[PDB]
């Protein structure tokens, strides 16, 4: 079967670059953190965080998506995504395809209607291996929620 935990490649949109991200579960809900940008570039600081005491943390290895609940066999809701490129938090829902890819809906908008849907490709273990992607340890990544 397909599951959400995994590594995906996000969709380029405006000044927001394609990036590799990892989804994981904890206490029954799903979360995600950023690994690196597709073009290999260096991790930068969270300069636009509304909270001044957070502007020092990296945009990589840090949880930007939290609180996603599985509601159907391939269906998730209730999530909230922080966006490093603008400092805003968006409501997120996700539908997963049978090949594992995500239709990732980002909105304003608890119900998802005043938002946009992107497609995030699932990576196989072979691609993850060949891109030399770093999988961060998850206890440390968890401390990153506040």
């Amino acid at each position: 079967t397909v599951e959400l935990p995994g590594i995906y490649q996000t969709q380029e949109f405006l000044y927001m670059k394609s990036s590799f991200v990892e989804f994981f579960e904890h206490n029954g809900k799903f979360y995600a953190y950023g690994i690196s940008d597709v073009d290999g570039s260096k991790a930068k600081k969270d300069k636009l965080n509304p909270n001044p005491k957070l502007r020092n943390r990296s945009d990589k290895g840090v949880v930007f998506l939290s609180d996603l609940i599985k509601v159907g066999k391939r269906s998730y809701k209730g999530g909230k995504a922080y966006n490093f490129y603008d400092g805003k938090t968006y409501y997120v829902r996700v539908a997963q395809n049978s090949n594992g890819d995500l239709e990732f809906t980002s909105s304003y908008d608890k119900w998802g209607y005043m938002g946009k849907t992107f497609t995030w490709k699932r990576l196989s273990d072979e691609e993850i291996k060949n891109l030399k992607l770093k999988r961060f340890n998850l206890d440390e990544v968890l401390k990153t929620i506040k």
